[PDB]
């Protein structure tokens, strides 16, 4: 049709423009980099209004080689950012990342998107491990788990990005109801790839088998309950595109959860945001107040869309209850708002994150470039980056994504 043909088109265009800005600022972090290598640069001291957005530097000229080498590993962080947003822009896929506290009701969220009881939901702290949930036409139309060994990289993200259907040597093969006893097994496991059919629903009512857009679900280890899980857990975020973030009702967002939002939302100015367990909650009014404030706080650009974005959903499994007839207007909002978003609104899904990254990064070079502008050739070097970056931010602000 021509509203669908128009999203793709104006899709592509912005794909394209984004792609330019992202090589461009990397540019940019490559010139930062070596000019501290040789001069290290100074940095001013923030107050909480004036604090960078990307460039998380504690420490400044005035109190703080010590600084020029965080700024140093600050750069390569940055840089991988860069490359992984740049991935996620080129990939034709949208990764769904449902995260928060542990035992906030994440799998039991999955299992309601999916609509089957699939992924191990228990009382006590039960998902250990990343479990990826896609449709099985990657695996040659065959369901099962294959589980990714951690010992085959040195790193978690690296035994997950050798992982080949075509090589045997990074996956052991489970059945699906092997789960309940690897979703445990973080000490062996860095990811379970979960492939599923779906083929008795029709495209509509199906979101992996929706046939307009690749969709991979990530079920999320819990927040709160480890270091190197947390830790695991932010890092994974900027592998993915979409952030459903999960909520406690009677604990709202907790600092746990928070510190999680917070670095997200560097890239991601909009994400979902779904609470379970309300059907718990006595004072329903003062409970729900609660969160909305708080997620004015952290992420303003999804209060303004709350209706779209923030959702209340009860449904869990603890015949199945995930396909029962049964209303479910709660559930059906947000599965209806996550289709529009995922399916409808591609430019926003998929490339709101990196226009919101690149316009924040570019904003700290800025200002950095600013305070390093009256030896005198590193003069000449920051009124050049100065000049560029401002251009170079006026080029993102330019790329309309509210186009559909
Ligand atoms: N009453 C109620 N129970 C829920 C809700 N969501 C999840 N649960 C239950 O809470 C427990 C934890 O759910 P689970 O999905 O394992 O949470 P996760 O650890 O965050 O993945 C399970 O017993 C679920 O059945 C909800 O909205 N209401
Ligand atoms: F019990 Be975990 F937060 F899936
Ligand atoms: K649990
Ligand atoms: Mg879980």
């Amino acid at each position: 049709s021509i509203s669908s043909q128009l999203s793709q088109w104006n899709y592509n265009n912005n794909r394209v423009l984004l792609k330019r800005s992202i090589l461009k600022t990397q540019a940019f972090m490559d010139q930062l980099q070596e000019e501290n290598n040789i001069r290290p640069i100074f940095i001013a001291a923030n107050d909480e209004r004036e604090k960078l957005h990307v460039l998380q530097l504690n420490g400044s000229s005035g109190s703080s080689k010590a600084l020029s080498k965080l700024f140093h590993s600050q750069i390569v962080s940055v840089t991988n950012h860069l490359n992984a947003l740049k991935k996620r822009v080129d990939d034709v896929s949208s990764k769904v990342f449902i995260t928060g506290d542990v035992n906030t009701g994440k799998s039991a969220l999955c299992n309601s998107l999916l609509k089957q009881r699939l992924l191990p939901e228990d009382q006590l702290p039960c998902t250990n491990v990343f479990s990826e949930i896609l449709e099985a036409r990657e695996n040659d139309g065959i369901e099962e788990v294959h589980a990714i060994p951690l010992n085959i990289a040195p790193t978690l993200k690296e035994a997950i990005d050798m992982y080949s259907i075509q090589n045997p040597k990074t996956y052991e093969i489970h059945t699906l109801k092997e789960l309940p006893d690897l979703v445990p097994q973080n000490g062996k496991y860095a990811l379970l790839k979960i492939y599923i059919k779906d083929d008795k629903r029709p495209a509509s009512t199906s979101l992996l088998r929706n046939g307009t857009v690749d969709i991979s679900l990530i079920d999320s280890p819990g927040l709160n309950m480890d270091s190197l899980q947390t830790a695991e857990v932010m890092s994974r975020q900027e592998e993915i595109d979409l952030v459903i973030f999960v909520v406690n009702a009677e604990n709202q967002l907790t600092l746990s959860a928070k510190e999680f939002i917070s670095l997200a939302s560097r890239e991601k100015k909009l994400m979902f945001f779904v609470v379970k367990k309300f059907d718990k909650i006595r004072d329903k009014q003062r409970c729900k107040e609660l969160i909305l404030k708080q997620i004015r706080d952290l992420s303003p650009e999804t209060y303004k869309r709350a209706a779209d974005f923030v959702h209340f959903v009860s449904k869990n499994g603890d015949d199945d209850p995930y396909s029962s007839s049964d209303p479910d207007p709660d559930f059906d909002s947000l599965e209806d708002s996550l289709r529009n978003f995922v399916l409808k609104k591609r430019s926003l899904s998929k490339l709101l994150p990196a226009k919101t990254y690149l316009s924040k990064l570019l904003s700290d070079i800025i200002m950095i470039s600013k305070s390093n502008m009256k030896n005198l050739l590193s003069i000449k070097f920051f009124q050049s980056l100065y000049e560029g970056t401002v251009a170079q931010k006026l080029m993102v602000e330019e790329i309309n994504l509210d186009i559909d």
